[PDB]
């Protein structure tokens, strides 16, 4: 079924730490992987997503291959969460502009259709 999704400029910015976000620190963290957004492989494929409940969860670093149709094109990505959301995913506006063909802030909310990938599609 189809998940929401919307921009968070906060992951547009490449030297963001990871510590900012809930994949941070603990068993499942990612800041000791990738200290800054920028450093993510799928960069910048990243987001926050639902499946992440918050610190520590074991969704942190999952790798998603998210599709959008618009104008008779499907587009899809490979995307890396990184941090909590409460409802679908919030990505970097650079990343929903590519999925839409450049209409993120035009669009602002769309349905996707998600499906998890292995963690190595993205880098991980």
């Amino acid at each position: 079924g189809a998940v929401q999704l919307r921009f968070d400029n906060t992951y547009d910015n490449a030297s963001g730490s990871m510590n900012t976000v809930a994949c941070s620190t603990g068993a499942n963290g990612l800041s000791q992987r990738f200290p800054t957004f920028g450093s993510v492989p799928t960069f910048p494929h990243i987001g926050a997503s639902s499946d992440i409940g918050g610190f520590n969860s074991p969704a942190c670093g999952n790798c998603y291959t998210i599709s959008f149709t618009f104008q008779g094109v499907t587009r899809s990505i490979n995307l890396v969460a990184i941090d909590h959301a409460g409802n679908g995913f919030n990505v970097a506006q650079a990343a929903m502009d590519e999925l839409t063909n450049g209409n993120a802030v035009a669009l602002g909310t769309i349905d996707v259709q998600s499906q998890q990938v292995a963690r190595s599609v993205c880098g991980l």
